[PDB]
């Protein structure tokens, strides 16, 4: 209620501080880091890289990240706890399902999925006792039949616990509209939902249609850009819009009166096995600041564009605390 | 060379004894049993069910099973070792990839996949030190581009180590023909390959085309039948051919001179989360003998049809030892 669950236990709302609401320690697949740690060099190399990156983010002002890696994105909460302790940065873990559920998940009913999400929120993840503080869901265009069940189960789990829901979208296909429709059919308040990857589109009619009915808007991939990259795989993933173009959507929604509904993040990672080999090297070339990109480069950019510091503090501190605090 | 790796260490060829070459302790997905053990009631309930089933198979004469669950079928070698110790039945574990690889596998090259398979054969699975004694691969119709890489990587891993390859097929689509073509393009001897689920078809021209060029023929789902089952999901999985019809394919290949190339098994499981809920209950209703079905019902059936006991001993003891013994 007045506590947010992290990988090291409950924290008070004021302890969260400056919070990045959509990040990843390691974007992988279930069991993959355990079965093939050499893919990342070594598990120890991955830990060290993440600790260094989180320590640099902390020096830039970050106090909490929300790791929105699910079961099928290879979430390893023991890894998150280790890196969180070493870097002195709170990490909120996720339940839910992302874009790669295995058969043992894809065959389940809405009731079964709700049981699984509630397990990870209310009891713990695996045998770790670590509880999720957010529910992550995904569509990539029109929802599959199974994805409709996932979104409904996420709504039921959030209605039982007060934990918020955050989504992956194909933003240029306006996925958030169908996601909202399904969420609302289950009775979920839009104030409990962040429609993510919304900085992937420039369509203000789509974005304000979501914000007008009360959704939080996840402008969460600000440094994702392949401008300057011959590299087909990187351009497909990162897009050809500049980080400045994405960042100006923050100002656009402020100027329309939605400052309390904006969540900002990097959607960064320290390991990334669910895409092409060496993508992490390419991404780190594009954005050497990693997760510190938001405070080091986006915040000063918005200040120079005239956004008051108080407004940016509200977006990076107040909005995440309101979102993450469990409530109906 | 003269040792077969099991989940409890190396065993001599003569220790293997009566061997079921295609079985599963638990057909699941990577990480699923760890994240949601209540799906199986409890992990302890699954262990007890498997120990009881393996003890009954041992009483019927079974000494070894080959668990052909891969990474993506949720293979948990620690579970296999626990059940193997409690039941006093050797268990050979598998590497490879089955029909549900996650993104972190599906994006890999043939070289990367070969590294992963060799890791599990030569070094160990996860951090357990348990080494795989077989490589499992799968197609379901025409091979996907990725499945072609998997079959090539399996061939390269087998060529480096002498460990055999065993396959999942859509037998009525004659998948074994393309699998053989890819294997042979990499230089793999057919004597190192079992084309599995071959009892799913009655096409003798397909089966003898594989056997004539030297492949082992996996007649591995003998008790799979939905005769007597209204139940659409079970009929889709188990088929409408009787176990006697499947078993008579053993006699057919003996009568054509291929007795040394036949491998027989149940393709049974004690847990099964990668299909519809409660499928395990339906399967256990169909075949209460479980993994003991081959010795308790198929062997006497073939004897009554005139197959000499020496021939059946060759199929159930000699052929698996020759297949599993590492060699080029
Ligand atoms: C940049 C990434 O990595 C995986 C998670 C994602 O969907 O947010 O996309
Ligand atoms: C009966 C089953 O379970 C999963 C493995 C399979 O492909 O052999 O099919
Ligand atoms: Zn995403
Ligand atoms: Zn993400
Ligand atoms: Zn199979
Ligand atoms: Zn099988």
């Amino acid at each position: 209620g007045d506590r947010i669950n992290t990988v090291r236990g409950p924290i008070t709302i004021s302890e969260a501080g400056f919070t990045l609401t959509h990040e990843h320690i390691c974007g992988s697949s279930a069991g993959f880091l355990r079965a093939w740690p050499e893919f990342f060099g070594s598990r120890a190399a991955l830990v060290e890289k993440a600790v260094r990156g989180l320590r640099r983010a902390r020096a830039a002002g970050v106090r909490t990240i929300v790791d929105v890696s699910t079961f099928d994105a290879g979430r390893d909460v023991s890894l998150l706890a280790e890196v969180s302790r070493a870097a002195d940065v709170h990490i909120v873990a996720a339940t839910g399902l992302w874009e790669d559920p295995p058969l043992s998940m894809r065959l389940r009913s809405v009731e079964e999925l709700t049981q699984f999400f509630l397990r990870e929120i209310q009891y713990g993840i695996e045998d770790t006792g670590i509880r999720a503080g957010i529910i992550k869901v995904a569509t990539q265009g029109k929802a599959t039949p199974f994805q409709e069940l996932v979104l409904r189960a996420a709504a039921r789990a959030s209605l039982a616990t007060g934990v918020p829901v955050t989504t992956h979208t194909f933003a240029s296909q306006r996925d958030g509209e169908q996601q909202a429709a399904i969420f609302e059919s289950e009775g979920l308040s839009p104030s409990r939902v962040c429609i993510g990857h919304s900085d992937d589109t420039d369509d203000l009619s789509y974005l304000t249609a979501l914000a007008a009915r009360g959704y939080l808007i996840g402008l969460d991939g600000i440094p994702h850009s392949a401008i300057g990259l011959d590299n087909a795989s990187a351009s497909a993933l990162l897009g050809n819009r500049s980080w400045q173009t994405r960042a100006l959507l923050i100002k656009a929604l402020i100027d329309q009166g939605y400052m309390k509904q904006i969540l900002v993040s990097n959607d960064w990672l320290f390991g990334f096995s669910s895409y092409v080999t060496n993508i992490m090297d390419v991404m780190d070339s594009v954005n050497p600041d990693g997760m510190a990109f938001i405070p080091l480069r986006v915040i000063p950019f918005l200040r120079e564009k005239g956004v008051p510091q108080e407004t940016l503090a509200g977006i990076t501190v107040t909005n995440p605390a309101r979102f993450l605090s469990p409530t109906l």
